[PDB]
């Protein structure tokens, strides 16, 4: 009915009041059945429940959707009444809202990401897909993605809604546990600075913990987004009375929270797993006509993985090895899909002190593109860190983006309007950061050549507002082919003088050499004395290892 403009504005304006809990209130009138099913059954029941908290005050009510998807109601036998318990919803609860807003209701499906489960973001991307279509068919003022345990699975959820409808005002949410962690391992920061880049509207967090528990959680999130928030806690820690568990936070104990939230810019606040109407009506009474407060969010450079934040904010390492250049058994074994010999080589990185990964796949054209959607989504989780995604292919870029779980660094644009264009564009749709190689049509022979490069760059990323999101590489040569070490380290020190993180492919200095060791050691001391941030290297090299860890000692970059 409403677009997301609408809803934005409406929220400038005042903070709104969502609704409480359906499934309790369910079994209240004597309806132990699951929710959805109540849809088609019995909706008097639904309806009755969504007046309760129209009454109480709520601007906002959910459709009684949060299993309806295909993959959760095929765990039911009930992927076949999809389109019916869907459509009905939006109907049962738009004729108990009136002139309130109605946001359809989605949660996950209950089923992880390969590896740790069997499913890919192709499957979610549609599973989700399919269910918005019809929301957006029935008319709804927004959807909600609530309780969410995986970023792969809401980014997949947010991705496919947003392809549905551009106009949809869209909401994600995570549940986190009492350490501030959801169930793969992310924390709100990582949370905010993911999911702030994508097309959604609002971020948020419901279930798990009461109003007093969430409250640290909810303000770390706060502090990395400027885009709307919500809020849907429990009604306090739930307990076991006399068989099953209770949720005890009564009304006012509840309510008294609201200013807490409101002083951290909180925009929608409700309540999740305990809510009565009860509890709504006092929320109704306590939170009043307000007006939204303002936030400055703090802005860091980092990149992701479910469980790790990468901020470069220190020497960040970044495994060059899974490269099939020169590497005979891995080429080979890539070109077979062999999955294993490449989480073999992710783990021993990281081992060894790798944060991030670098990851090609050689010649493309003879890679499988399932086998590069495979890779880039399993390696996050089983290595536990970000990934370098160093891929060529506009094409298979946009693949492995769009799949990827988190906030990745993507390895190579040239200072070429059209290159970058293309690669920031992508980086736009599906998030990530940007490794600008400070080189056009040919290779650069001096720090001036390499200084225009910069200038230049910055030109063009000022113009797609892109500047905050790159690291640069000055491009490293051969040294077997006069490739002038000194004025990249120059280039580096400038860079850095500039407030820009930077990164080499630093292996390439000593290609075709005796002892390349020794030359890739010499440089990154030297680079690092000069700034630099970061760099593609080999962290089973024992050597150039410990005198780098020996270097950020002596530099008191560490202990």
């Amino acid at each position: 009915m409403r677009n997301r403009r609408e809803v934005s504005k409406l929220l400038s304006e005042r903070v709104l009041l969502l609704d409480g809990a359906y499934g309790t209130e369910f079994m209240k009138y004597g309806y132990d059945d699951l929710p959805e099913e109540l849809n088609i059954k019995a909706p008097d029941v639904v309806l009755k429940v969504h007046r309760s908290y129209i009454e109480s005050g709520s601007d906002v009510i959910l459709t009684n959707t949060f299993g309806a998807t295909r993959m959760k109601l095929r765990k039911h036998g009930l992927e076949d009444k999809l389109d019916p318990i869907v459509r009905n919803a939006v109907r049962i609860a738009r004729r108990a809202a009136g002139e309130k807003l109605v946001f359809g209701d989605i949660g996950p499906t209950g089923e992880l990401p390969y590896p740790l489960g069997s499913t890919l973001f192709e499957e979610f991307y549609e599973n989700f897909r399919e269910t918005v279509e019809i929301m957006v068919e029935e008319g709804v003022d927004g959807i909600i993605f609530e309780t969410f345990s995986d970023i792969l699975e809401l980014k997949a959820a947010v991705l496919a809604a947003r392809e549905v409808s551009r106009d949809v005002f869209l909401i994600a949410h995570m549940t986190f546990d009492e350490k501030g962690r959801s169930l793969t391992g992310t924390d709100p920061a990582n949370f905010a600075i993911t999911f702030d880049e994508l097309d959604i509207d609002a971020l948020g967090i419901n279930c798990s913990l009461g109003p007093e528990e969430i409250l640290p959680i909810f303000q770390e999130l706060s502090q990395y987004t400027d885009k709307f928030l919500v809020v849907e806690p429990n009604a306090g820690k739930p307990i076991v009375e006399n068989g099953k568990t209770v949720y005890p936070l009564k009304p006012h104990d509840f309510a008294v929270h609201i200013d807490s939230y409101y002083e951290l810019g909180v925009n929608i606040f409700g309540g999740c797993c305990g809510t009565t109407p009860e509890h709504v009506k006092l929320f109704r009474k306590v939170l009043g006509n307000r007006k939204p407060l303002q936030r400055k969010k703090k802005r860091i450079f980092a990149v992701s993985s479910p469980s790790k934040l990468v901020t470069f904010d220190h020497f960040v390492v970044i495994g060059e090895r899974i490269n099939p250049a020169g590497r005979k058994k891995l080429w080979a074994e890539m070109q077979k899909g062999n999955e294993e010999i490449v989480i073999k080589e992710a783990k021993t990185q990281v081992e060894k002190g790798a944060e991030v990964l670098d990851v090609n796949f050689g010649i493309e054209s003879q890679i499988d593109v399932r086998y590069v959607e495979k890779i880039v989504q399993t390696l996050p989780y089983v290595s536990n860190v970000p990934l370098s995604l160093d891929i060529q292919n506009v094409d298979l870029t946009e693949r492995a983006l769009r799949a990827y779980p988190g906030r990745s660094l993507f390895n190579s644009a040239k200072v070429d309007e059209e290159e970058l264009e293309m690669k920031i564009n992508l980086l736009k749709k599906y998030g990530g950061t940007l490794i600008v190689l400070l080189m056009g049509k040919d290779v650069p022979k001096s720090f001036e050549e390499r200084k225009e490069y910069f200038e230049k760059a910055l030109k063009i990323l000022e113009r797609h507002d892109f500047s905050d999101r790159v690291i640069f590489d000055p491009g490293v040569l051969p040294l077997g082919a006069e490739g002038k070490p000194v004025e990249v380290l120059k280039t580096i020190e400038f860079i850095s003088s500039k407030g820009f993180n930077t990164t080499v492919g630093l292996s390439n200095l000593s290609f075709g050499l005796p002892d390349r060791s020794y030359y890739n050691t010499a440089f990154l001391v030297l680079g690092i004395s000069k700034g630099l941030s970061s760099a593609i290297m080999n962290p089973l090299d024992e050597t150039l290892m410990k005198t780098l860890n020996a270097t950020l000692v002596i530099l008191e970059k560490k202990e």
